[PDB]
């Protein structure tokens, strides 16, 4: 009953509506495109410390569970991929009940040839199945790399590409839109819905958390942490005998608790921004890169969460601190 | 009972696609019309184009489904009255009233009057929930784009809805700094499957060529659905609703008179899809008048017996014959 953002109740209603909209669109799109599917192989599981990519995995599980679809196989990298093992797993499954699902996020571009290569390997071993991605960021600065990657999608018109932001959508359409369906949906993590439970369960350890690149102790009676949520990793994730699911769950929960430790967050990471929004943690986001790592997504989907006490975007970390103080005297956290 | 009876398996795929588009329209507009009870429709198409009138009826249908009443309609500047609209909304709470821009292809170089009416209405009535029905949007001329951009920059509350990929990309680059821009299906898909009017209309010709070999035994008509107009639409004492309804129904019956349609019009293509009439679509222009929309939304209706796109009218005839011997119509 109570607002997601306590301390900014009227503005909270607008962002809660926006969360619900994104969650419904995800369901509506994926219910349709997974019609008839009962079992799925997940391709490109993020077996590495990035908290946002693991949160993407958990939200993918949640959506698949909501559609009564079972994950019967997972591959992270080429090294752990086995065509024989996957061939045997799907031998007993009717063709129209099985799909290939590409793990979403920012794994489609110049910097991610291994992720693309795994997609190529799996689709060519198992062609003519319902094949679709979870919502991706997509961009190639280099034509040569784009031309290479385009052959897979041209030769397999059944593959449906899902993008999560307007710039990725426009790029995907121009590059692959002749042969493949291209969609624009929200980021899958919004299917988790409001998750204030974890905000309330986690004890507050600092007043502010700075999850961004850089110091200045403006002593307005506020403690702060300048930690990075990359690098460090839950011990369970470091275990080789642990399952993919265990690693992804642990990394998601760890990342969520990490943000919950503060009353306000300053961040330049998209999924620190997304998760804080879902948990009802007030936060300022810093767009300090070119490209648009934050702003491409934000301007596509989150206009309704762009409010005082909820979430705001600024062009620098110094601007974030200034606004933080206004929020403090306003009592937004 | 399939929508496309002579292509039952392929019909299922296109019916799903219709349902998807209808649900997205509802989901988006339910959200963005939250709290709204009454609406003024701006840019009503008071002219013979059948597709634009079909857009109007679908707009009515959606508004009715959200329990929203249309309390005012303006087609052109000549019939617009600020005083009349001001008095109509005087007793309505601010947050219960919205301005709704009539959708379709009325946003670009060729449509300065449509844009001008939008400018007039928003500046007389600023700070209301303001949103468009799904539009096609493109400006070839920078000078015209720059002029039209001022309205949307000065009124950040306006939400722009586009109906295709290219329009969305254009709208985003041009207006995306200040305004929300959406990509939804074309509003006419909220009508859902309408085979009733296909079944009610008697077949007059075998083929209808609605665009710019004969025997083996196929009759054909090369009519244009512009120009001619139901007599009720020509009546000045008729209401906007009557004209729009009549023009929609007339356009629908016109397509229903054939067993197959060849067309180069987007809404002949859309309506034929909804009615379950097999048809071939011809993309004979440069702009992508058909293909921008089709490739955004209708991959699932791109099947034999349902609907196919080709680059010329000659190609359409060739495929028609394959469909005839297959028995797709
Ligand atoms: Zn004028």
């Amino acid at each position: 009953k109570k607002p997601l953002f306590t301390k900014s109740p009227r503005n909270s209603a607008s962002c809660e509506s926006t969360i619900t909209l994104q969650s419904n669109l995800l369901f509506t799109y994926y219910k349709h495109y997974f019609a008839g599917i009962k079992k799925v192989a997940l391709i490109g599981f993020p077996d590495h410390p990035n908290k946002g990519d693991s949160a993407i995995y958990v939200a993918e599980k949640k959506l698949l569970d909501a559609l009564n679809i079972e994950v019967v196989y997972i591959t992270a990298q080429e090294a752990d991929y086995s065509a024989s093992e996957l061939k045997s797993i799907i031998s007993d499954i009717p063709r129209d009940e099985f799909a290939l699902a590409f793990h979403g996020g920012g794994n489609f571009g110049d910097l991610y040839p291994d992720h693309q290569h795994l997609r190529e390997l799996v689709v060519r071993d198992f062609p003519s199945f319902t094949t679709i991605s979870f919502p991706q960021s997509v961009w190639y600065n280099e034509q040569q790399l784009l031309e290479q990657a385009s052959i897979l999608y041209a030769e397999n018109p059944n593959i449906t590409l899902v993008t999560r932001d307007r710039q990725s959508y426009g790029f995907a359409v121009d590059a692959f839109g002749k042969h493949n369906e291209v969609l624009l949906t929200p980021d899958i993590v919004f299917f988790m819905g409001p998750i204030p439970e974890i905000r309330e369960a986690t004890p507050i350890t600092h007043d502010v958390l700075i999850l961004a690149r850089l110091d200045t102790l403006n002593a307005a009676n506020l403690t702060y942490s300048v930690e990075d949520w990359l690098l460090w990793d839950p011990p369970v994730a470091q275990n080789p005998d642990s399952s993919f699911d265990d690693r992804g769950q642990a990394r998601y929960e760890a990342g969520a608790e990490f943000l919950a430790s503060a009353r306000v967050v300053i961040t330049d990471r998209l999924h620190a921004h997304i998760l804080s929004t879902l948990m009802g943690i007030p936060h300022i986001v810093v767009e300090n890169s070119q490209m648009g790592k934050i702003t491409n997504y934000h301007n596509t989907w989150l206009h309704g969460c762009t409010l005082d006490g909820v979430s705001v975007v600024v062009d620098s970390v110094d601007k974030a601190l200034s606004l933080l103080l206004e929020w403090n005297e306003a009592g937004y956290f």
